[PDB]
């Protein structure tokens, strides 16, 4: 495909609309989040676009690679590891990433698979103990979607 | 991709979870759907995984062969004419289809698109209008879901 979108949801009021497109050799990824508390939020591609028990089902971070979680600019890091997005005052985060490890088709492709939006910010496998290596330390997921083909 | 998942929701009370496995040259779909009024209820799968307006932003049934609607058995269908599901006198469907032109990979995948269970039966584009042969007349959609990767 060349764009995908996913709508987020939870059980709580956060909810967005993501968008993918694959432009050039690369994925921009734009929309907005609503809900939020101000601050940082961890923004991951989760392994499974299954959301029979919610976003818990979607299972730990896409990671073809098999490393350790870190930020979108390391080298070691998962390929569904995106960083935080931020909410402003009023609980709204833009989203404008760039990524060069997803893609909309082949091996990496994130099509089918889970986009979460995480209660806390994402440390960037910075913060020291066994958890950040693989969340970050990012907490639960509040909202998340399965990533669909778009027109 | 072997298997995949897709959970149903709508704005009433219909509500189910489909799974779909590969096997050999063809997909093994099964789950089940409930909510639904006794009898039969068009099943297809829809071309876009966008929920931004509901089941509505779905668009179309999957065609990438550019043919008229038909039953699942027949030559010209859709790739996503699977037909009807049947609910019982409780409002259940058990779904259990075998279909080969279907994919969970390569360029009929579904992988990313929409399932939709629709309010009356399909017609299998025998019903006689020009309805028929592009939707076998099977109404308005009662719940839909992205299908999305499982484990
Ligand atoms: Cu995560
Ligand atoms: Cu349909
Ligand atoms: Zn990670
Ligand atoms: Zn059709």
């Amino acid at each position: 495909a060349t764009k995908a979108v996913c709508v987020l949801k939870g059980d709580g009021p956060v909810q967005g609309t993501i968008h993918f497109e694959a432009k050039g050799d690369t994925v921009v990824v734009t929309g907005s989040i609503t809900g939020l508390t101000e601050g940082d939020h961890g923004f991951h591609v989760h392994q499974f676009g299954d959301n029979t028990q919610g976003c818990t089902s979607a299972g730990p971070h896409f990671n073809p690679l098999s490393k350790k979680h870190g930020g979108p600019k390391d080298e070691e890091r998962h390929v569904g590891d995106l960083g935080n997005v931020t909410a402003d005052k009023n609980g709204v985060a833009i989203v404008d990433i760039v990524d060069p490890l997803i893609s909309l088709s082949g091996e990496y492709s994130i099509i089918g698979r889970t986009m979460v939006v995480h209660e806390k910010p994402d440390d960037l496998g910075r913060g020291g103990n066994e958890e950040s290596t693989k969340t970050g330390n990012a907490g639960s997921r509040l909202a998340c979607g399965v990533i669909g083909i778009a027109k």
